[PDB]
């Protein structure tokens, strides 16, 4: 399905360029094409917009949910369980900081195939397309990987690097990843594709809720798969800024030094001007020796100024300078709907879109996925594929 | 009034980043090169006439104030257009309880009446097509005969 | 394993330069290649980064965990004990230190041969490399060092050395040291090699859960093996505050200085000047003594309140100037958490992933190491290998 990506390529690089052109001035290296950011209140906002969804979305606390109802509560305790031991907080801090940059980052959560340890395999809008339909659902996902020499196991390596060729010992090939729904049926059929061909044994099938592969945007608009973010309408400004601040140090360190003219037809030499215990009387006339004094502080205020209204909005923009309740005592007991509340009054339906396109296909995924190798016995028939219940 | 801000701060910005810069003029008829200017460590004695360089200094302190003065006045009045701007009970406790009211009241007193028409035209059509979609296979057995097709009650 | 360390020198290359060139502006002398930083609240910083995060990660109370749990608290007590009397805080604070300038530390936590003084060995960045796979695990890590004449034991050193030649009595050879994943088996073999060849009976195997070297970094970033530090994303805004600060005080020096400038075309002498006791009159037109008076008063201002802005913003970015409770009662109760969500709220998920790559994989190779020789019977058989919770 190497064409389908290279068709619809067009597809995605409105999107793209919007993503990487606005990932340059908040954050140095979450999307290539060092290289400091010049200033930098983006990277600091970006981060605490991270800090507070993550402790809004879900909390250490219970988050996900007479006599029947403690079967309810194992099988929603468990997943608590899960979700710590097999660090899923390292890899989503990752995803959400992806979220507020590019506007589609992909979640893998492959197969458990014991109780090994089973990272969420994050991709970035640079490997992956995805199209929808008209009611807004998914349809095919085409995801890339580059892959080393040893990386891949070597079950199928053979066949399909038996087609000739001496090849370099770090030979980085593409590979690549399709999901897609069938015609008749319902169900979403996936498989791997490596050298423009399908792989021996590898083709499997996923039920009707949880997809194994689980897109994402953040503020949602129609008529297309993808999304935005509201750094895209922060952009400017922060350009703005960038352009600004760094004109404002370089005028600074132009200030600061000292290049002191001497005239070249006087009487004074700097040679033994150079040379100046203090206290010394050294001659010359006091016309000759002068200092450049450019004498812009008026005019440097004015780009103090304009940078302070700049920071300034910046700072509400991020959800940033706001005197909290992180003097915690032990544990976060109420915390996450004050947080939750305002960064809803200040960002959006990010709360709101999180919780039905985030909480809610990962808790799908994952009472599917973990009850495949089934690590928990279900007492009762009426509720065994229950609600979802998620947020509140 | 939107517009005028936007039309405004573009140039504001625009002025502010040309104010900034540092593009030194230095005579062409004089005794000083700028190519030994260029290479300085702080503290050396380099050559050259004081009258000769100088800077561009656009000198507009007080014109950026009637700008910055104006956007001020649209600032602060498009912050209680648009209800931004007020300390409320954002800082609430678990959950929601009494607060939709005074929010409703503090819209409706800066709004029009938004919270009025959208009681009877988004509260009251989707409720009625839910109440009439959602029973067409229906998923829970009405009681009474009485109230079958019962009022639409919205806001309150 | 000479050659896979000259093959993949180029992997991490890039990662060496960002790292010692974020070094210079924040500490002397983490990283070479006297002479001190010109102005350092970098250093400040620094320090105030890791003795915020030593608290947070684990302090002297209880940071690891009905009739059977007791021999749960023995197993978790006694390490707890095993980690003071070994000194492992002398050394985590140098790891933690390299972890906030460098991005990659390693923890050698070797054999512990008795009941002695068994030192956690640290690695830095100029001696080791890892690579990585698409999910990201280890694979293999190639640790280098250099050794000098009596400093390796006497065991092996003749047939190395019996090649031929009569060298130097501190002749600095290098030592390599390779652990690599098996091809079909998922145990990690350790090995060393000098000379260029393999050592004289000390290869050895380890488990699958504990590596004995564990390698670490502090965000996450998939794709490659090793990671960044966000004082690479303040490095430009250090950098413009060094650059800044040395033509300030350089300034400053000479503002300082009075070299007065007579004429000399004129009647007064400066030799007579140089003698003075206070109050009498010597002769002199007062038209020819002047002083330099070099006039930059507003022209300082604007590099002072260019130095105060990324005064007061590395402040913020460092952690510093935060009103504490460091004003504690003899012990650290409930601390932790406090400058945990702190030091969460404004670094990143350094708190997050510190607790799934620094809390875990210590505790895991020293329950695994501790408990060789074995010393604490282990009661139950029930939980015998327990789960590892680490940071609540």
């Amino acid at each position: 399905a190497k064409s389908v990506y290279e068709r619809l390529k067009n597809d995605r690089a409105p999107y793209e360029t919007r993503a990487q052109n606005c990932a340059q001035y908040t954050i140095p290296s979450l999307f290539p094409k060092y290289q400091t950011p010049w200033q930098a209140v983006g990277a600091r906002g970006l981060n605490n917009l991270a800090s507070k969804l993550m402790l809004a979305l879900f909390p250490m606390q219970t988050w996900m949910r007479a006599k029947v109802d403690e079967g309810l509560s194992m099988v929603e305790r468990i997943i608590m369980n899960y979700i710590e031991s097999n660090s899923y907080r390292v890899t989503l801090f990752e995803a959400l900081k992806q979220l507020v940059v590019a506007g589609n980052v992909l979640l893998y959560l492959p197969e458990p195939e014991g109780s090994n340890y089973n990272p969420m395999k994050l991709y970035r809008l640079s490997s992956y397309v995805v199209q929808r339909d008209a009611f807004g659902n998914v349809l095919q996902m085409v995801t890339r990987d580059q892959i080393a020499f040893g990386a891949l196991p070597e079950d199928i390596r053979k066949a399909v690097e038996g087609q000739g060729g001496e090849k370099k010992a770090d030979e980085t090939i593409d590979v690549y990843t399709h999901i897609y729904l069938d015609e008749d049926s319902g169900e979403y059929l996936r498989y791997e594709e490596v050298e423009g061909m399908e792989v021996q044994g590898s083709d499997g099938t996923y039920p009707k809720e949880a997809c194994p592969y689980i897109p994402i945007r953040m503020v949602r608009l129609d008529g297309e798969s993808y999304g935005r973010s509201y750094i895209e309408e922060y952009l400017g400004d922060l350009r703005s800024l960038e352009n600004l601040q760094e004109a404002i140090v370089k005028m600074s360190m132009i200030s600061s030094k000292v290049i002191g003219l001497v005239n070249p037809a006087g009487i004074t030499q700097p040679r033994r001007l150079t040379k100046a215990q203090t206290g010394d009387f050294v001659t010359g006339r006091p016309e000759d020796i002068s200092f450049l004094q450019l004498e812009k502080q008026a005019d440097f205020t004015v780009a103090k100024a304009v940078s302070d209204a700049i920071e300034a909005r910046l700072s509400f923009a991020f959800m940033l300078n706001s005197a909290v309740q992180r003097t915690g005592e032990r544990v976060t007991a109420e915390e996450i709907r004050y947080v939750a509340s305002e960064l809803e009054d200040t960002l959006g339906g990010v709360y709101s879109i999180l919780s039905q396109e985030l909480q809610l296909p990962l808790v799908r995924v994952l009472l599917k996925q973990l009850q495949a190798t089934q690590q928990i016995p279900e007492l009762p028939k009426e509720a065994v594929e229950p609600t979802i219940s998620t947020g509140l």
